[PDB]
């Protein structure tokens, strides 16, 4: 698909809301959203979508709990890098 830039504004420290999961190919996919949520309200990052890079930073070869670690501790305004699924 069509890579997009998803720009966020995360200023509190509440959960942001995203389960990740890696799939055979290592590729990140968004595995859950929380409903009511930051990222639920913009309407911009879904489930299925592909996350290539967070605030720039290739996701490769990362694991899913270096990814939701760097996800909790992220502050501002923060981007992802994405391949949206239909």
């Amino acid at each position: 698909g069509r890579v997009r830039l998803v720009q966020f504004q995360k200023n509190t420290d509440e959960p942001m809301g995203i389960t990740l999961k890696m799939n055979e190919l290592n590729h990140c996919i968004v595995a859950r959203i929380m409903h009511g949520g930051m990222i639920h309200r913009q309407g911009t990052l879904h489930v299925g979508d592909e996350i290539r890079e967070i605030n720039g930073i290739s996701v490769a070869n990362q694991t899913v709990e270096q990814l939701q670690k760097m996800l909790r501790e992220m502050r501002g305004s923060i981007t992802f890098k994405i391949v949206p699924s239909y």
